C-alpha cells in the first residue's frame, strides 16, 4: 500500500524525468523504491561493483567500500570486482549478508591516461561477470557514497548527467570534435554529456560498451590520436548511438565542494573525495 | 539532428510522464519520433495488432482498417490479425508495402460478455504469433485512428489509462471488490485503472499476460461469479501484480464526444466510433 500516482500531478516539474526516447532520468521522487525493491528482489537480483584501486588510490578504498555498505543495493545481493596492483592494500571491510568482494591482480600501467583507459579493456575478464551478476556499474574508486543508491539505476544500458555540464548546451560539450579520431560527435550532435565515472548495465550490454570503446581506443592510438578526455570521449561516442535505457541524474556524480547544494538536486548520493 | 533535451526545461510541466516504477507515461512531447523510429527500423520490427470483429462489429473494420493504415506503425512492418465469425464480410482495404492482413476464422458466443471475455483465451493461437511479429497490439474494433500512433507504444507490456478515470483517486476505481473473485483488488491498493480497449506488448508478454487472464476468469467460472467489468478486470488484477513498462496517456483511447478534448490532450490518437 503506497500513495497513489495522480496523472495530473507531476511528482517534479522543475526537471526533465524522461529523455525524448523514452529513458527514465533517475531522480529523487520519481520512483517509489519499495515497488522497485520488490520487483527486483523477485528475480534474486545480484549487483556487481567493478573500481580500480591502482597504485596510490588503494587510499580511497575503505571510505568507498564502508559507504558502499551503508547505500549502495542494500537488501540485495552484491559483488564487488576490486581491480588493484596491490592486493595486500584491500582493507578488510565487514560486509553485510549476501555481499561479497573478490580482489582482481592487474598490472599497473604507466601513465594515468591508460590506467583509466585500460579500465574498458580490462572490464571487458568476459564469462566470470556473465555467470555471478546480472548487472555491472562501473565506478571511479575516488568517491564515497553518501546517500542511497540502489535498484532504481538498474537497467540494460545506463549512464550518468557529467555534473559541469547538465545545464549546458551541446556545443558547449567537451566531445571529442577531431574526425581523426573514432570517439568524434559532429558540433550539431549530441544528447547529453555523460561522465566516465558512472556507467553500467546488464552485463551483457556492459561488455557490449566495453569492449567498443576498447576497440575504438586501439583504432585510434593505431592512428597515433588520443581522445580529448580518454576513455570518457569514447564512452560518449557510443552513448551517442546506442541510447542508454536509464540516464542517472547528478544526484549520482556530484563534487558539493565545486558545485555546492542546488536545490534541484534533493539528495547528494554519490560523491568526490578531495584529491592532489 | 535534433533539438537538444534540456535537463533542467521539462518537456511537459502538467502531467506525470513516469509512473513510480520508472514505466514511461506516453504523452505527445515525451518523445522525438525520429529517434524512436530508427531504434525500432534497425531492429527490422513486425508489429501485429489483433482485432475481433464478431457479428455486426464486422461494420467498424473497413474505418478501422483504412485509419490504421493512415496513422498505425506508419513505415514499419505491420500484420494484422482479424478474428471474425464471418471471413467473406471483412472488407479489402489495400494496405501499404511491408504490411500485409490475415482473417482468423472463430467461434461466436452468445452473449457479449462472452464476446469480448473470449478475446484472452483466443490470442493466447500462441506459435504463430511468434515466429511472426515481435510486438502484439490488442484492441477494440469500434475505434478509428485520427492521429499518430507508432513505436513510441512498444516495449514489453504496457496498458493504456481508461479515460474517464485518469484525473480520479483510486477508491473510485471500478476495480473487481469482491474477494470471491481472481480480480479481486483491495480498496487500498492500485497504481491505474486501464481500460481493455488498447494492451500490447512483446509476444511473450502478452502470451503470458493473455494466459494469466484466462485461467483467472476460468476460475472464477467454476466458482460462480463472473469480475464486475469481465476481461478489464482481470486486465487490471494482472498489471496491478505485473506492472507495465510503459502506460499510454489517454491520447491513445478517447472519446470526444463523452469528454471533449481538453487542452492536456495535445493529440486525439485513437477514438471511439457511435454505436448504438
Ligand atoms: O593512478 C591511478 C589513476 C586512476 N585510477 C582509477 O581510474 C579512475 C579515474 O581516474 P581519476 O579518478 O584520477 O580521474 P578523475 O576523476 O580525476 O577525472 C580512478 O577513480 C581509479 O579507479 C587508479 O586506480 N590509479
Ligand atoms: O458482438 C460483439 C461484441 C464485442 N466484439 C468485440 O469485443 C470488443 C469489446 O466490446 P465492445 O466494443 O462492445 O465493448 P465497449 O467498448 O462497448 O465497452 C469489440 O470492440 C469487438 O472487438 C465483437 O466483435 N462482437
Ligand atoms: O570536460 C570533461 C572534464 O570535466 C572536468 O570537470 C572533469 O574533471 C574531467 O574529468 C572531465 O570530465
Ligand atoms: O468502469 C469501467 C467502465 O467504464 C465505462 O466508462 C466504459 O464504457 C466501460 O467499458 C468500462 O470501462
Ligand atoms: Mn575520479
Ligand atoms: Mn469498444
Amino acid at each position: 500500500v503506497y500513495p497513489q500516482p495522480k496523472v495530473l500531478t507531476p511528482c517534479r516539474k522543475d526537471v526533465l524525468v524522461v529523455t525524448p526516447w523514452l529513458a527514465p532520468i533517475v531522480w529523487e521522487g520519481t520512483f517509489n523504491i519499495d515497488i522497485l525493491n520488490e520487483q527486483f528482489r523477485l528475480q534474486n537480483t545480484t549487483i556487481g561493483l567493478t573500481v580500480f584501486a591502482i597504485k596510490k588510490y588503494v587510499a580511497f578504498l575503505k571510505l568507498f567500500l564502508e559507504t558502499a555498505e551503508k547505500h549502495f543495493m542494500v537488501g540485495h545481493r552484491v559483488h564487488y570486482y576490486v581491480f588493484t596492483d596491490q592486493p595486500a592494500a584491500v582493507p578488510r571491510v565487514t560486509l553485510g549478508t549476501g555481499r561479497q568482494l573478490s580482489v582482481l591482480e592487474v598490472g599497473a600501467y604507466k601513465r594515468w591516461q591508460d590506467v583509466s583507459m585500460r579500465r574498458m579493456e580490462m572490464i571487458s575478464c568476459e564469462r566470470r561477470f556473465l555467470s555471478e551478476v546480472d548487472y555491472l556499474v562501473c565506478v571511479d574508486v575516488d568517491m564515497e557514497f553518501r546517500d542511497h543508491v540502489g535498484v532504481e539505476i538498474l537497467t540494460p544500458l545506463f549512464g550518468t548527467l557529467h555534473p559541469s555540464f547538465y545545464g549546458s548546451s551541446r556545443e558547449a560539450f567537451t566531445y571529442e570534435r577531431r574526425p581523426q579520431s573514432q570517439a568524434y560527435i559532429p558540433k550539431d550532435e549530441g544528447d547529453f554529456y555523460y561522465m566516465g565515472a558512472f556507467f553500467g548495465g546488464s552485463v551483457q550490454e556492459v561488455q557490449r560498451l566495453t569492449r567498443a570503446c576498447h576497440q575504438a581506443m586501439m583504432v585510434d592510438q593505431a592512428n597515433g590520436i588520443e581522445a580529448v578526455w580518454h576513455d570518457e570521449s569514447h564512452l560518449n561516442k557510443y552513448l551517442l548511438r546506442h541510447k542508454p535505457t536509464k540516464v542517472l541524474s547528478p544526484e549520482y556524480l556530484w563534487d558539493q565542494q565545486l558545485l555546492g547544494w542546488p536545490a534541484v538536486l534533493r539528495k547528494l548520493r554519490f560523491t568526490a573525495v578531495p584529491k592532489n
